[PDB]
């Protein structure tokens, strides 16, 4: 099993792009970036697109353009246009469970209250895709955690997330074979 696609959760709309809640968003951009690619609107999948080489793979990237509750609604859309299952499906989201310049790879697994992967779950029925977990960090009382997501991280912790990003896109030929071994701690 392989990668082919990688979706990049966020919520669409100036207001919302510059948010701890749009890094997944982030990290696409930033390879659809490195590699002079851009972004095509695909309305009838909710999504933006880009296809992009990666050495000697290749991968959709996919920006939900649903807001982050539907998700779902893109990933199955394209998943299904594609001929894509869901193994070889990669989900890069914020994750309040590590900090900011952290960035870890999990298999499969609940959505741990996070909107954009229950919907996933949801739409696909099942979990078992791969995720890459992009540390912001978490507020300390779970009271705050909407607020604290829907936005923007201070100067320190962007410059973290974007350090974060540049090791996961490091990674990313081992991450698209299933090499997932506990290592980017140790870059
Ligand atoms: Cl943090």
């Amino acid at each position: 099993p392989k990668i082919k696609m990688i979706i990049g959760l966020g919520n669409i709309g100036k207001e919302y792009q510059d948010t701890r809640h749009n890094v997944g968003e982030w990290f696409i951009a930033k390879i659809a970036q490195d590699n002079n690619q851009s972004f095509s609107s695909n309305p009838k999948l909710n999504c933006n697109l880009a296809k992009v080489s990666i050495d000697y793979n290749n991968v959709v990237l996919v920006f939900p353009t649903t807001y982050m509750n539907n998700s779902g609604l893109a990933v199955s859309k394209v998943a299904n246009f594609y001929k894509i299952a869901p193994a070889e499906i990669l989900v890069v989201h914020d994750e309040l469970d590590i900090d900011s310049g952290e960035i870890r790879l999990k298999k499969g697994g609940g959505h741990g209250g996070h909107n954009g992967l229950r919907s996933i779950n949801q739409h696909l029925g099942t979990n078992d895709y791969l995720r890459l977990r992009i540390g912001i960090g978490h507020p300390g009382h779970k009271s705050k955690v909407a607020n604290y997501v829907l936005s923007n991280p201070s100067i320190a912790q962007k410059k973290d997330i974007d350090s974060a990003i540049d090791n996961g896109i490091c990674f990313l030929d081992d991450i698209i074979n299933y090499k997932l071994e506990p290592v980017m701690q140790k870059l």
